[PDB]
């Protein structure tokens, strides 16, 4: 499915990431068009060999398991394609994992090139939150 700006902003605020770890929404919205350009079925295969999946790109190497990136983690406990579905929850709470663990959202390369320190307050601009 390929979501709507305030459309995704909404699923997003519903699903409990408005501020989730200081990040408003805005960071999240800005983080999924860059990563995905809201399309919950985008992949993207790194050099390394993992995969990217879904709204937010999570990757293979340490976050789902796609059965062919070996070495992988699969600290979210889910089959990588659960994170192309047209409901987002799968993805929303394995992303509430990966900015949980020491980083923050720079754990998305195109959120600290694209979002970061930028008007993240325009993504949710003209929207009925």
């Amino acid at each position: 499915k390929v979501f709507g700006r305030c459309e995704l902003a909404a699923a997003m605020k519903r699903h409990g990431l408005d501020n989730y770890r200081g990040y408003s929404l805005g960071n999240w919205v800005c983080a999924a068009k860059f990563e995905s350009n809201f399309n919950t079925q985008a992949t993207n295969r790194n050099t390394d060999g993992s995969t990217d999946y879904g709204i937010l790109q999570i990757n293979s190497r340490w976050w789902c398991n796609d059965g062919r990136t070996p070495g992988s983690r699969n600290l979210c406990n889910i089959p990588c394609s659960a994170l192309l579905s047209s409901d987002i929850t799968a993805s929303v709470n394995c992303a509430k994992k990966i900015v949980s663990d020491g980083n923050g959202m720079n754990a998305w390369v195109a959120w600290r090139n694209r979002c970061k320190g930028t008007d993240v307050q325009a993504w949710i601009r003209g929207c009925r939150l």
